[PDB]
């Protein structure tokens, strides 16, 4: 149920992260920096 002609375009960057919106990705890289660089979900091995 629904028409699929308008709605909000997708032109900017969102961080889920922390949850925060910026102009584009070279806002962002500083950004990415006050979080981690690496989140290995080692908590969550695999199984049958
Ligand atoms: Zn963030």
């Amino acid at each position: 149920g629904s028409s699929g002609s308008s709605g909000r375009t997708r032109k900017q960057v969102a961080c889920e992260i922390c949850g925060k919106i910026f102009r584009d990705v070279y806002h962002l890289n500083r950004h990415k920096l006050s979080h981690s660089g690496e989140k290995p979900y080692s908590s969550g091995p695999s199984s049958g």
